[PDB]
C-alpha cells in the first residue's frame, strides 16, 4: 500500500511540542473525577483511547469540559467513588491504561458494571489485577474467558487490610490498587512477592498521586504502606507530560543534525523511565538540557557507545538509528524486550539497518551496529510497528532519502509524528 519518502534534511532545528502521554493522561482524568473540586488538566492526549475514557467517566455521572479542541479538560471531581443508578456497559476500545485503572475504580464504587474493549483488549490478561481485587474483597466475574476480559463488576465497599501480590510478569496492575487503595475505609499493606517490574510505571503513579494531595509510602518496590481515608485534591492546573519515547526521537535529531530542538512536553520532574534516553545522546557526545517543561539539544559531533539499555527499551531503538550517524561500531546490551514484541523488533531492525548498509550483529539480547562511509537507499518495512517507521525517519538526516512502507502504522500512537518532524526540517 502507502509508502511516504523523506529527502535528504540539511539541518534540524526549531521547537516540538509533545502532545499528552497516553498512559498519564489517562491517569489525569480518573484520578481528578475521582477528587474534590475544579481540576483543569492541560496537555490532554487527543486519540480514540483517551475519549473511550471521557465517554466511561460521562456515563458515570462525571461532569466536564473540553477546550482548545480537545487538549484541555475542565473536570468536576466526584469526591470519591461513582454511583451508577443503572447497568453500565463501559467499552474501552484498545485503552490498556485505562482498563485496569478503572476496573478496580468500579469494583470500589455503587452499581453493577461490564468492562469490555476490542478482540485485541480480550486477549490481554487481566488475573492479577482480578486476583488483587478479590482480596481487597471484590466482586468480579469473568464473562466469556476465564483470566480475560470481558468482566461484570458489581462494586462493593472494599476492605484493604493485607494484599499479598506478585510483582514479576505484570506491574500494570498494581498501579490500578495503589490508585484506589488510599480512598478505601480502612488502611491497606501491599506486599509484593517476586522482583517488581517495570518500577517507572509505579513511579509515575505515585508521582501523580503525590500531586494530587495522596501519599502512599514506597518500602523499595517489596512492600507499599497505604493511609485509607485519604481524598484526591484537585489542581488548579495539571499539564500531562508528553510521552518520554515519543520525545527520543526529535531528541536525537537535534542531537544528529542542529542547530538546538527544544522538545516540550518533558522536563526536569519528570519520572518517566525513557527520560533516560537523554544520558544515552550525552554519552555520545551530545550537549542537552532540562528545564522545567522541556529538554533542549544541541547538535555535536557523536561517538558510539556500548551500553545496557534494559532500562529503556523502547527509546533504545532511537539509539539503533542514530547509530549510523556515530563514530565507531555502537552496541545495545540487555535488550531482550525486544524479542517478546508483537513483531520480534531485535530482527527487525536488523534486517532493515543492514538494507541501509549497516554492518550489524545480532545476538539473544544484543545488537552491534557499524555505519558504512554512505548510506544506501532503502525501502524500510514497518512490521506494523510505531517504532520502525519512527527510527529509520532519521536516515534521512543522511545524504540519502529514505522510503518508508505503510507510515499510517503512526496514525493511532503518534499521528503528526512526520509533520512535526517536517517544522524542524530546514
Amino acid at each position: 500500500m502507502e509508502q511516504l519518502t523523506l529527502n535528504p534534511i540539511g539541518k534540524i532545528n526549531g521547537e516540538i511540542f509533545l502532545p499528552g502521554s497516553k498512559s498519564l493522561s489517562n491517569r489525569a482524568l480518573l484520578i481528578a473525577a475521582l477528587a474534590n473540586g475544579v481540576t483543569k488538566i492541560t496537555n490532554l492526549l487527543v486519540s480514540d483511547d483517551i475519549n473511550h475514557m471521557l465517554n466511561a467517566l460521562k456515563s458515570l455521572g462525571i461532569e466536564y469540559t473540553l477546550s482548545d479542541c480537545g487538549t484541555e479538560c475542565t473536570v468536576i471531581g466526584n469526591g470519591g467513588f461513582f454511583n451508577a443508578k443503572k447497568p453500565l456497559e463501559l467499552y474501552l476500545g484498545n485503552a490498556g491504561t485505562a482498563m485496569r485503572p478503572l476496573c478496580a475504580a468500579l469494583a470500589a464504587s455503587e452499581g453493577e458494571f461490564i468492562l469490555t474493549g476490542e478482540p485485541r483488549m480480550k486477549e490481554r490478561p487481566i488475573g492479577h489485577l482480578v486476583d488483587a481485587l478479590a482480596q481487597l474483597d471484590a466482586d468480579i466475574e469473568y464473562l466469556e474467558n476465564k483470566d480475560y476480559p470481558p468482566v461484570k463488576i458489581k462494586g462493593k465497599a472494599l476492605t484493604g487490610n493485607t494484599v499479598t501480590i506478585d510483582g514479576s510478569i505484570s506491574s500494570q496492575f498494581l498501579t490500578a490498587i495503589l490508585m484506589i487503595a488510599p480512598l478505601l475505609e480502612t488502611n491497606t499493606t501491599i506486599e509484593i512477592d517476586g522482583e517488581l517490574v517495570s518500577k517507572p510505571y509505579i513511579d509515575i503513579t505515585l508521582d501523580i498521586m503525590r500531586r494530587f494531595n495522596v501519599s502512599v509510602q514506597n518500602n523499595d518496590y517489596k512492600s507499599f504502606i497505604v493511609n485509607g481515608k485519604q481524598s484526591y485534591q484537585a489542581l488548579d492546573k495539571y499539564m500531562v507530560e508528553g510521552d518520554a519515547s515519543s520525545a527520543s526521537y526529535f531528541l536525537a535529531a537535534g542531537a544528529i543534525k542542529g542547530g538546538e530542538v527544544t522538545v516540550h512536553g518533558i522536563g526536569k520532574l519528570s519520572v518517566q523511565g525513557d527520560k533516560h534516553f537523554a544520558d544515552v545522546l550525552e554519552k555520545m557526545g551530545a550537549e542537552i538540557h532540562w528545564k522545567d517543561e522541556s529538554i533542549t539539544v544541541i547538535g555535536k559531533p557523536l561517538t558510539a557507545v556500548d551500553m545496557d539499555m534494559n532500562h529503556i527499551p523502547d527509546a533504545a531503538m532511537t539509539i539503533a538509528t542514530t547509530a549510523l550517524f556515530a563514530t565507531g561500531t555502537t552496541t545495545i546490551r540487555n535488550i531482550y524486550n525486544w524479542r517478546v514484541k508483537e513483531t520480534d523488533r531485535l530482527n527487525a531492525m536488523a534486517t532493515e539497518l543492514r538494507k541501509v548498509g549497516a554492518e550489524v550483529v545480532e545476538g539473544k539480547d544484543y545488537i552491534s551496529i557499524t555505519p558504512p562511509k554512505s548510506l544506501k537507499h532503502a525501502e524500510i518495512d514497518t512490521y506494523n510497528d510505531h517504532r520502525v517507521a519512527m527510527c529509520f525517519s532519521l536516515v534521512a538526516l543522511s545524504d540519502t532519502p529514505v522510503t518508508i512502507n505503510d507510515p499510517k502504522c503512526t496514525a493511532k500512537t503518534f499521528p503528526d509524528y512526520f509533520d512535526k518532524l517536517a517544522q524542524v526540517s530546514c
